[PDB]
């Protein structure tokens, strides 16, 4: 895409140690599940394109961007060590988006939504086995 976007947060990386948990798991086949397919998804499926969308200080404020298509790819590509690494992405991405728009903002109220369902899901996440 366009130089004036970042590149994408890391997705693959052969020197960071890797494993599978119970926990991981199941923030792939029911968390990013649950939240990919959501009526609201689609803002947040793939990294904000500030020069489609007109934003030229998007990336002036937000330095640390996060979208759940980066997340889907670690959690498919076992990028993450443990639950709360794939967590706090989630948690980035849901400030990025308070941080940057008002709190009337259509896509404000679209993030509030995905992020009930986030919590909803994980207050079950499971005991790690
Ligand atoms: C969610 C977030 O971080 N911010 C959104 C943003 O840049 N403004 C939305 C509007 C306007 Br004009 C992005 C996801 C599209």
């Amino acid at each position: 895409g366009s130089h004036m976007n970042p590149p994408p947060p890391e997705t693959s990386n052969p020197n960071k140690p890797k494993r599978q948990t119970n926990q991981l798991q199941y923030l792939l086949r029911v968390v990013l599940k649950t939240l990919w397919k959501h009526q609201f998804a689609w803002p947040f499926q793939q990294p904000v394109d500030a020069v489609k969308l007109n934003l030229p200080d998007y990336y002036k404020i937000i330095k640390t961007p996060m979208d759940m298509g980066t997340i889907k790819k670690r959690l498919e590509n076992n990028y993450y060590w443990n639950a709360q690494e794939c967590i706090q992405d989630f948690n980035t991405m849901f400030t990025n988006c308070y941080i940057y728009n008002k709190p009337g903002d259509d896509i404000v109220l679209m993030a509030e939504a995905l992020e009930k369902l986030f919590l909803q899901k994980i207050n079950e996440l499971p005991t790690e086995e």
